């Protein structure tokens, strides 16, 4: 199988939450169609800041399973002055659900290889793969 990180923002979690998918734009499409049943998912949700201007700091709100081969659907359960549906997707089901902060982590992940411009490797992408080794070293802190 495969493991992957899924770049999304607090609203579209609840909606990947509550819906057990997990989508991505047109542009993002060859990615996906590389993902199959069984592969795992570790969300990770963007630094934000709230309502009140506070900063609200990147980091891992949990892990899924991949249960479907990937298909297309236009359904509005997404948010997004543009009107992306992430129509291209996959369902999934829950491996285990909580958070924690991700810059903490950057120095010991193998794939982000220049640490200081770690943006780097998130820059432009719905998801990417993940070394088995990031993957473990995330569970365990999720356990």
């Amino acid at each position: 199988m495969t493991y992957w990180i899924c770049i999304t923002n607090r609203e579209n979690w609840e909606v990947i939450k509550r819906h057990n998918v997990w989508g991505v734009p047109k542009k993002h499409k060859n990615t996906l169609s590389r993902v199959k049943p069984g592969d795992k998912l570790v969300i990770y949700v963007r630094q934000e800041k709230d309502k009140e201007g506070n900063l609200l700091e990147p980091k891992i709100v949990g892990i899924y399973e991949v249960t479907s081969e990937p298909y297309v659907d236009f359904s509005r359960i997404f948010k997004p002055g543009g009107k992306e549906t992430y129509p291209y997707r996959v369902k999934i089901k829950p491996i285990k659900i909580g958070e924690i902060n991700f810059k903490p982590l950057i120095n010991d992940l193998k794939f982000i290889k220049n640490k200081k411009r770690w943006s780097m490797h998130f820059f432009g992408k719905a998801m990417r793969e993940l070394p088995e080794e990031d993957y473990k070293l995330i569970e365990k802190l999720l356990l």
